[PDB]
């Protein structure tokens, strides 16, 4: 039960976003939620999607995590509007398709660095600013993919960005542990989202999970959301620096 | 919320057992619980301990996991007394004391095979017998230790038994996944228990966590029990073949 | 790499396809003196034939069934008397019963699970304890494992749990014996057609998966395992212990 | 091994304590022709002097700042015209600001994080791309990493995240270049006293902890890394790619 808790959820674009799965679970459990977005179009979808939740009010903030000033001023404004928070769900990544759909060895410098910036460094800075609203401690979750742990076909520059993200969770866990702030990752199996359309071969990845993964089915956004609830709540006290695979067991087989 | 769930908890020795932590938590959450014990000092005991739970009956079964008959007939009888169950917590391990200190290279064949038998194979047979009481699926959790993933001083033969136990979980996840049975582990940090006494140099292990783990503190039986409630329930539906460290982040640092 | 004036015990040659025969060819070619141990007289007869291919001036052949403490103990002690001190051991030994290597893992019998642990894991422990007696200036023990020890692979079943156990055994041995200057390491070999692979269900589809999906897009062979064994058993790998090197065309690194 | 008529590019020698210099000595002793790349004009001066300890009859020194594509592109092209085709590249390059290193990880600057990614991880990718043009029959590329890429190590901070990225870069390149018969691997070296180690807070307690706790109970040295490099760069390691070999006295394997 999450009444009297407040979570910031970053990275909803539409109803298929993984962070909307998180939102529904946390809302169902009585949490107060605050949302962040980059594009106008995403604020618009948030304004619509809120009509399905129980949030008595829209708490929406534009934060493009490429900008320090936006991350810093964003969280400062959230603190002024709703007070201290209990956690952050981070559901944000980006890379160019021009890099993704080429050979990994042909990745450009600007594109490799773009992916690191949005997909990994953004957690470091978000945690830094979020820490200020968690003086009694709290919980931070980021979303990763098994391509951070192994070389998967076509995932390419994003796989290197996710490896970087998973180490970021571990170094943040260590840094922020004494402040009673836990930092963890969920490694989600493939789910049809707007961003999935950038991963070449995506339907093939879905089919391989059904045919090979222990549970012989794909996961969805609500399943990622239920494990987020566990990680953002006191149910997972003691658990930090961990990568929980919500992927029908695919990580465990070869 | 676990009202109308039933869980078999194996491995309570006394008020300090990790499995009793698990029991208080599932009991608080409204589960019907069933308990197995090895021998008749644990029983007398057990009976007294359960006045602290809201269990309105005492369902207790002797099962020494070294005997097929006892496991086969114990789950059979459980099945007859309470019907289908929703999951199994396995909290059971053993090795000879001489082996948990001094030199791993001097371990006896008998001592090595005894630790494998009780600490690893017992999950395979308990799984096979429990599956019979879970026609619509369910959840199996075992308790391991970092010494199954890394060589740790003194833990010696039990570390090889936990390596084996951790694979056991993965192979059972693969096998039982189509039957909708999830199989996972919780890698607990060190906890002062009756069995901890037999681990060479336990007190130093304890202190190392406080000094070096991200949370700078040790965990307890109830923090294990909370992650057990997660893994035993539908919050973790997308999760199988997994090992969750409830160890203050220790597993993530070096 | 030159291994003249080194001496290596190789355990688990059955025939010309054995992984340990790849190791033997490579070590022998590098000038090492080799001692071979076998379980069945048929393997000894095979060893006698296979030696005529190697440069070894003599046959050092010992029957050691690793289920027997006395055979391991008396075998290594006899080896010490015939050749003196050794430089390392290549361990290439596993077993489980047929029925535990296809279909369903949850149905594994206690007897079959413990058999597999006994031969495929505990053997390395007692071998190392006895071999250590012949390595007073230090040396190098290598065991052979498979990717099924790290992940659940279809059909591998009880052997996978045996390999997990082997891989932790290597780590505990490494820690225990490091101060004696004995390194202990594993080679995680890719799938290779051998007599014992006839026991793994779906083995042909395993090979074919490697060709299609592994970074090098081809299978490995026994000599490539023997080349990494030469590195591990020699002074090139000083510093390296508790380590599991995958000779498998990259397959462990991909999903 | 046996590396005559092989040619390797070694990137990242600054002085006699550099890890890459340990690679150079081992490879040079094994008969390789070596080509050296540097950033600072002062590192070139050290090379010219370190080269008298070596059997290289010719000094092949090239300035390449891996921050600049132009420099990596023109550098390898020039190498190709001066020495023809090469057999492999040893990459020993990393960098991050002190000011980011010696602050709390959570206080890392965006610009210092991207700097460490750019020099210590991206550089392998572009190096691999340009070096492929000089390896039409295949070859081997080895990068240097540290345990702090796999676990959160006190003080290593932004470099830990750059090494994690570098270890993944290795696996993705292994996959991409495998069909070209180019293997790409990492060595995970234990702590070694070098100029760059001065940047790591608590470096001397890291050394002491290896001596007290690692299976071998001693630290490793640059030559030990060089010897595993010789294996990885040569045909002994055929079949090995996407791999991370810990040259660290076993420390990776214990907790
Ligand atoms: N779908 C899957 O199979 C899968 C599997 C595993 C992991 N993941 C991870 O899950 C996370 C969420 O992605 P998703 O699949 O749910 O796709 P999604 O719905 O497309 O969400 C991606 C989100 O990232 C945000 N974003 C990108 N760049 C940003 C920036 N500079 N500043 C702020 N926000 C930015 C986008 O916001 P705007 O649209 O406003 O630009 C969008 O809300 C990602 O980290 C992804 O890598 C996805
Ligand atoms: N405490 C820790 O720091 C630690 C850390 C990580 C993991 N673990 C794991 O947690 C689990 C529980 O241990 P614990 O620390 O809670 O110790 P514990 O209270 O002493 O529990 C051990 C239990 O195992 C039971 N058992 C032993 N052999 C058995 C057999 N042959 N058949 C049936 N039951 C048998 C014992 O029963 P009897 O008393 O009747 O003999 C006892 O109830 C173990 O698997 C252990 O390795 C412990
Ligand atoms: N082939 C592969 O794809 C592959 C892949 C990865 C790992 N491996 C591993 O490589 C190792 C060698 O197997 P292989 O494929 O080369 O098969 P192999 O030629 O059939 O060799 C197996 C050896 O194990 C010996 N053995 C079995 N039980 C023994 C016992 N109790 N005492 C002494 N020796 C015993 C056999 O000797 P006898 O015939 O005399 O009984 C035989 O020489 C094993 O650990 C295997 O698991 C194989
Ligand atoms: N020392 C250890 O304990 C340890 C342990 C594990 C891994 N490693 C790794 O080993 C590698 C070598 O470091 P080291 O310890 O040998 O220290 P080092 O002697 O200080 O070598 C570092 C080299 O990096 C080069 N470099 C930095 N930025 C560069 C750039 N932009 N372009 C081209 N070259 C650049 C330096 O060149 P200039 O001097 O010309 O600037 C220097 O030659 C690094 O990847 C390091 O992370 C070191
Ligand atoms: O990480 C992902 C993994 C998968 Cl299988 C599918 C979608 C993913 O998400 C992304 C993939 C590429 C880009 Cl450019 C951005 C995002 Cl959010
Ligand atoms: O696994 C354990 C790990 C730790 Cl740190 C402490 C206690 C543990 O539990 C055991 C240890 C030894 C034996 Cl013989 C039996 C059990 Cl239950
Ligand atoms: O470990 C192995 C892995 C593979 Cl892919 C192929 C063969 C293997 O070797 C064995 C397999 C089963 C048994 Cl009963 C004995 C051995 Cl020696
Ligand atoms: O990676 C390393 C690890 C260790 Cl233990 C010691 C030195 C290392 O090398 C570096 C450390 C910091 C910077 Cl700024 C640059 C380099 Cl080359
Ligand atoms: N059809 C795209 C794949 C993208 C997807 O399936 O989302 C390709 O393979 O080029
Ligand atoms: N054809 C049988 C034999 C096994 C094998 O070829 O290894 C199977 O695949 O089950
Ligand atoms: N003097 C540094 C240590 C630097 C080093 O040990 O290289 C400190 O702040 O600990």
């Amino acid at each position: 039960n999450l009444e009297n808790k407040t979570y910031v959820i970053m990275g909803i674009a539409n109803k298929r976003s993984i962070a909307f799965g998180v939102a529904k679970v946390l809302d169902q459990l009585g949490a107060k939620l605050v949302f962040t977005y980059r594009k106008e179009r995403s604020r618009k979808e948030l304004e619509k999607l809120l009509e399905q939740l129980n949030q008595p009010e829209a708490h929406l903030y534009q934060i493009d995590v490429q900008s320090d000033e936006e991350v810093i001023n964003g969280f400062e404004q959230i603190g002024k509007d709703v007070g201290n928070i209990d956690g952050v769900y981070h559901s944000i990544a980006f890379a160019n398709m021009e890099d993704l759909r080429g050979r990994f060895s042909e990745t450009s410098r600007e594109g490799f660095l773009l992916a690191q910036d949005i997909s990994s460094y953004s957690l470091t800075i978000v945690a830094h600013e979020a820490k200020k609203l968690m003086p009694e401690g709290g919980s931070i979750v980021a979303t990763t993919y098994l391509g951070g742990e192994f070389a998967v076909q076509n995932y390419n520059v994003m796989g290197v960005a996710k490896a970087s993200l998973e180490a970021n969770v571990k170094y943040l866990a260590l840094d922020l542990g004494p402040d009673n702030i836990r930092v963890n990752a969920i490694s989600a199996g493939p789910i049809r989202t707007l961003s999935a359309k950038g991963v070449g071969g995506f339907n093939t990845i879905l089919k391989e999970i059904e045919e090979r993964a222990p549970l012989k089915r794909n996961v969805d956004q609500v399943e990622v959301g239920k494990t987020a609830a566990y990680l953002l709540s006191d149910l997972s006290s003691g658990v930090t620096g961990e990568n929980i695979h919500v992927d029908s067991g695919f990580h465990a087989i070869k």
